[PDB]
């Protein structure tokens, strides 16, 4: 009955935001879920970079030494918003450093370099299929994947699919034991999400998260694995979009939807 408990709060929040909010939250030590537009497609924006790092980790379980491989790249690999890879242009970075850069700073050149190693957007989509995710699709590279065009299913997933895949990758069996904790650690070190899901959780909770911000169509998001102290983890995804290209995204709307979700689950 949790979903019904939050139906009207969510609807009014999305009315004042002026767009659509999609939320899926899951209590793993209870089974409880909260859903609002959880099956609708939303643009992933940079939030695909979390799964990108997971796909790299998965591949590292077969290709020994993959994480320490040095990757050298030219100025032409640089793309707007590559704050980490800009600084190692003259030296190269390892696959693990690119992965951490993609997760924790949304580094765009790092994301494209890793996508190339994985076989492009189809390679990443393939990895997500391999863990049971039939919704996720990545179709383009940075920065074209951010167009967030209304009705366009390219480079989208659903809040529900994002949460289910995140749970499999951070808490379940989709990744081997060291890779899973490495993924968690990268998510925990994220620097871009202080005003989204992290803003809605108590200071003593551990949090790993990945953000996405398309820059257009009021489209922005965050997904997170959240550890209440001494309790079982909560996994959740908050995705927004709006009808007009010039509509602005709201970090506060995302934090508000996270808090609503956690209160709906009864654990806030
Ligand atoms: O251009 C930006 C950026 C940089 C600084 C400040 C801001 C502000 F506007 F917030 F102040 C935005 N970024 C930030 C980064 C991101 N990752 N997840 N959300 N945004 C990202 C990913 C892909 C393309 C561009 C970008």
């Amino acid at each position: 009955m949790l979903t019904n408990l939050v139906a009207e709060p969510f609807a009014k929040l999305e009315q004042d935001f002026g767009g659509s909010i999609g939320v899926y939250a899951m209590d793993t030590g209870s089974g409880a879920t909260v859903s609002y537009r959880a099956e609708e497609r939303f643009p992933l924006c940079s939030s695909f970079k979390g799964f990108l790092a997971a796909a790299v980790l998965a591949r590292s379980q077969q290709q020994a030494g993959l994480l320490d491989t040095p990757i050298r790249y030219g100025k032409n690999a640089l793309v707007p918003w590559s704050p980490i890879s800009e600084k190692y242009l003259t030296t190269g970075m390892t696959v693990a450093e690119l992965s951490a850069a993609a997760v924790q700073y949304s580094d765009n050149a790092a994301a494209n370099l890793l996508l190339k190693e994985l076989g492009g957007p189809a390679g990443l989509t393939a990895f997500m299929r391999s863990i049971g995710d039939t919704t996720f699709r990545l179709d383009r590279w940075e920065l074209e994947l951010n167009s967030a065009i209304p009705g366009d299913a390219r480079d989208t997933s659903s809040p529900r699919a994002v949460t289910e895949s995140l749970q499999k990758l951070t808490l379940g069996s989709a990744l081997a034991a060291p890779q899973r904790q490495q993924f968690v650690d990268w998510l925990k070190g994220n620097t871009t999400g202080n005003h989204r899901i992290r803003a809605a959780v108590p200071a003593d909770w551990a949090v790993g998260d990945k953000t996405g911000t398309c820059g257009v169509y009021g489209t922005a998001n965050d997904y997170a694995v959240v550890w209440p102290t001494g309790r079982a983890p909560i996994v959740l995804a908050v995705y927004t979009r709006a009808p007009n290209k010039d509509d602005k995204h709201s970090e506060a709307v995302i934090a508000a939807a996270a808090r609503l979700a956690l209160e709906g689950l009864g654990v806030n």
